[PDB]
């Protein structure tokens, strides 16, 4: 690979401050050299500078982890990716013919419950902050509205997905996700800074808070680090940092979290756009310079993440930037990765 730009880092952290992230940050692991940089601030409030070390919330970087579990759940013969899911959650959806590898790769036609919860940001954020959700009641949510796509048929993002995702691994295993997640991949990879609390709402040790743009131009931002991310579950809520990320991520690619054969049922993948695809819980982003990158956002309330490693894991990033709703934050702190994968120009 291109060496990565520091100065194009650099560039990309200071347009998102320009933009309205408080603060904005990236770490790229190259193959055993460290790159970070960070501007601006983990507090607006106090001031507090943010660093690569703040704790965030890596949002629907979730899925991936979700992901995982399910597919050393096929791996140990426990869950077959093309049987029906109410096979195994009985008179869960509303059609039988939906798979679980339709759900993990967004084609399952379910409505995303979140249409109805955030279309008004700051609003929605206010209305499920300190809410308790159960899976069920997520899924009944989205079952209010038909599907959008016959089973298999359309990539449609949607949370709903990874809210059966949560339910599979809970039925199956007879334990929480929390417990699943640690076991199968925390401890594992040891993952110091990478947590999951719900319904808890602080944020474990030193972090990066959140700030809520809200939907009215120039209006004032929301403080909103601390909720039960019970919205999301298995869909969006674990909390990491940037190195816990890149050690995931490239873990995954190179290999050292399930079978070769189930690592490339991951990597099946649908289109997205045509720079993008989506595999089981993973994103595929085709790069400018000819170079493909495997990870997966977020966009959990005050926080924009992008965490992608290379094919084989070797190069890893991982960016944060802590506004969320700014959609020129997210296409600005997209091009981290171009600087950190394809160099300079
Ligand atoms: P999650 O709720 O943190 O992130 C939501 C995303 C994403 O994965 O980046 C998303 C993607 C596509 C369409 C809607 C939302």
């Amino acid at each position: 690979l291109p060496a990565p730009d520091d100065t194009g880092l650099q560039a990309v952290l200071h347009t998102a401050l320009s933009q309205g992230a408080p603060g904005a940050m990236v770490r790229v692991d190259d193959n055993g050299t460290i790159h970070q940089l960070s501007e601006g601030v983990a507090d607006r409030a106090t001031g507090r500078a943010i660093t690569t070390t703040d704790r965030f919330r890596v949002g629907s970087v979730t899925k991936s982890f979700s992901a995982v579990v399910l597919l050393q759940l096929v791996d140990e013969g426990k869950l077959d990716l093309d049987a029906s899911v109410n096979t195994y959650l009985p008179g869960l959806l509303p059609d039988d013919r939906i798979t679980v590898r339709q759900v993990m790769s967004h084609r399952s036609g379910l409505y995303d419950y979140t249409n109805d919860m955030f279309a008004q940001t700051v609003p929605g954020f206010e209305s499920v902050r300190n809410k308790v959700f159960s899976y069920q009641d997520l899924i009944t949510l989205s079952l209010k509205h038909g599907v959008t796509n016959a089973p298999g048929a359309a990539y449609s993002y949607s949370n709903t997905n990874f809210v059966v995702a949560g339910m599979l691994i809970e039925k199956l295993t007879g334990h929480s996700v929390a417990t699943e997640y640690q076991n199968r991949i925390f401890t594992p990879l040891n993952l110091t800074d990478t947590f999951y609390v719900h319904p808890d709402t602080v944020i474990p040790g030193t972090h990066a808070n959140g700030y809520l743009t809200p939907d009215e131009a120039g209006g004032a931002l929301v403080d909103s680090t601390e909720q039960t991310v019970s919205w999301a579950q298995s869909a969006g809520a674990v909390i990491s940092s940037t190195q816990d990320l890149d050690t995931f991520f490239s873990a995954l690619m190179s290999g050292q979290l399930m079978s070769a054969a189930q690592l490339a049922q991951m990597q099946q993948w649908t289109t997205v756009n045509s720079t993008q695809g989506y595999g089981l819980g993973l994103r595929r982003r085709d790069l400018s310079c000819g170079i493909s990158v495997y990870g997966h956002t977020g966009t959990v309330q005050g926080y924009y993440t992008y965490a992608f490693a290379s094919k084989d894991g070797k190069r890893s990033v991982t960016a944060l930037a802590n506004t969320s709703n700014n959609v020129n934050v997210l296409n600005t702190m997209a091009r981290t990765l171009e600087s950190a994968f394809c160099g300079k120009p």
